[PDB]
């Protein structure tokens, strides 16, 4: 019999959980709290006519993909920014409080939707329009599609004119400085053939941020949307890192320090959120836990359940090149947060793309629930899962926090102290609402693969809990269903046995 003790103190370690950590990039069968318009297709997106380029994802085709995939009504295809206004309109209609829109910085955007762009048509060419951050002339709500430029501040002006600025209820709250710059030369060689330099990225980030904030001083700027660890460390061996990086432990520090320096010179914050993508490299059963992972491989599923620990646990070393060669930078969230504290205090942290895999398997659901608990506990500001609606268990993991009862019930927004005696077989996160502990929320995850786990709970609270309602998902179904309530609570202690591989949300009152 596996027995684990869970100890919670509702008065200790109280910290707000940002409401935006429960987001997505795609349209999911889950209640989300943030929507990001980003990814490869957004680098060459032209707001003036809605065309965009697939880059290496599909023969460098310039077409109407984003209009089609975004579900934009045909009659609006020629309307400026219809891809983005359709995107934000949808978010607003779903009561999503945060919309993050990627702006273009690689350099050029699609001039047309005429198909493949040849290598001989690498920008500049008739197939592209040059991006300029500041128009330097009066904005127009009807941008000229005949000239050679596309202006980012004019794009932002169009959105602010329509929705109000970021301080208002319907305004777009954040903008991203493009997408995965260290991969521009790989994903978008027809736009930016040369490997991005550290100097170039800072120059562009500062210039675009200034341009955006002159239009909407309340908008939050997100950067650099790094694809993965190699970019975090050296911006993918940036051509000038040997010189620019002198004295810096990794590119993350250089980016924060240089953005802080530019902000100090400008007189206002130019970087609001340090933004990175994290697709785990963790392996099990001979394969990575994401990207083509086989749900039949038990060792991979088991590795997926432990992988979230790389985000916070100093004692956990995953099986990957990062776990092997980059221990100095693990656990990853504390290292990113440490860098922020050292080089640009006050900067927020966001994970704008991530996927732990096994999306249609119970372990993908449990890992997703674990990751969200970790994001909340460690102070992540915004997070957006990258993956489609077929990831039913990932969606259950999100709904366990955002809509566990099907009627809007959600995890508390204030994290409180909650410790488990066995971090390998379980995870537990607790929260309350605001400053009130009248209702105590607990996400309890049993990672035991084939045996139930008995949990002995001990809670320190100003309230005496008498009932604990329960909602959970498991291998029987990704649908979250209400379970029999916990009723024998003695002096805020109780014992609850959970079946193998089950994710629960307990609400004590
Ligand atoms: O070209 C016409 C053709 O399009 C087909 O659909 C394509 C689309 O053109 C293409 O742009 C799209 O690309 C995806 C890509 O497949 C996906 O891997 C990638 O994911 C990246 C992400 O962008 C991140 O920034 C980072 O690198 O991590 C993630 C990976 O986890 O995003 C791209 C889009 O941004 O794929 C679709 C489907 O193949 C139509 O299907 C076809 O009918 C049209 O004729
Ligand atoms: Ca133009
Ligand atoms: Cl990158
Ligand atoms: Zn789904």
């Amino acid at each position: 019999a596996k027995v684990v003790d869970i100890r919670i103190d509702t008065s200790a370690e109280r910290k707000p959980i940002s409401p935006y950590i429960y987001g997505s990039n795609q349209e999911l069968d889950a209640t989300v709290t943030a929507k990001r318009f980003g990814g490869n297709r957004t680098t060459g997106y032209n707001w003036e006519n809605n065309f965009s380029n697939a880059g290496s994802d599909w023969l460098h085709y310039s077409d109407t993909y984003l209009l089609e995939d975004g579900g934009v009504p045909k009659g609006e295809w020629s309307t400026p920014a219809s891809v983005v206004t359709t995107f934000h309109d949808k978010a607003l209609s779903k009561n999503v409080p945060y919309t993050l829109i990627t702006l273009q910085a690689a350099g050029y955007v699609s001039a047309d939707g005429n198909g493949p762009v040849s290598q001989e048509e690498t920008a500049p060419s008739s197939r592209w329009k040059e991006v300029k951050f500041e128009k330097g002339a009066p904005f127009s709500l009807t941008p000229d599609t005949e000239d050679d430029y596309v202006y980012m501040d004019e794009f932002v002006n169009y959105l602010v004119n329509k929705y109000g600025n970021a301080s208002t209820p319907t305004g777009i709250k954040g903008y991203s400085i493009d997408n995965e710059p260290a991969l521009w030369s790989h994903t978008h060689p027809r736009i930016h053939p040369d490997n991005v330099t550290a100097k170039e990225l800072i120059e562009k980030s500062v210039a675009l941020s200034k341009a955006v904030k002159k239009v909407d001083p309340y908008a939050e700027i997100f950067g650099p949307a790094l694809y993965g660890f190699a970019a975090y460390e050296t911006l993918q061996s940036a051509p000038d890192w040997g010189t620019e990086g002198e004295g810096y432990r990794w590119f993350i520090d250089y980016y924060l320090d240089k953005m802080k320096k530019a902000s100090d010179e400008e007189g206002k914050r130019l970087l609001d959120v340090l933004d990175v993508h994290w697709y785990p490299e963790a392996r099990g059963g001979g394969e990575r836990i994401c990207f083509g992972a086989d749900p039949r491989n038990i060792e991979t599923n088991k590795a997926r359940l432990q992988a979230p620990r790389t985000l916070w646990d100093p004692t956990y070393i995953e099986d990957s090149w990062i776990g092997q060669w980059k221990k100095d930078f693990l656990p990853i969230l504390p290292n990113l947060l440490d860098s922020i504290e050292k080089y640009y205090p006050g900067t927020k942290l966001a994970i704008t793309e991530y996927d732990y895999g096994g999306g249609n398997h119970i372990t993908g659901g449990i890992a997703q629930a674990d990751v969200l608990g970790i994001f909340g506990k460690y102070g992540v500001y915004l997070a957006t899962f990258w993956g489609d609606a077929s990831n039913n268990y990932t969606e259950a993991g999100i709904n366990l926090y955002t809509n566990y009862d099907g009627k809007g019930g959600k995890f508390g927004d204030t994290s409180v102290k909650c410790e488990t005696s066995d971090i390998e077989v379980s995870s537990a996160y607790a929260s309350i609402v605001g400053e009130d502990d009248s209702k105590l929320h607990i996400i309890l995850l049993n990672k035991n693969y084939d045996q139930p786990t008995t949990f002995n709970f001990s809670i320190d609270s100003s309230k005496n809990y008498t009932i604990g309602n329960v909602w959970a998902f498991d291998r029987g179904s990704s649908n979250i269903t209400q379970r029999t309530p916990i009723v024998n609570i003695k002096d805020n202690t109780f014992t609850y046995t959970v079946p193998a591989l089950t994710a629960c949300h307990i609400v004590l009152e």
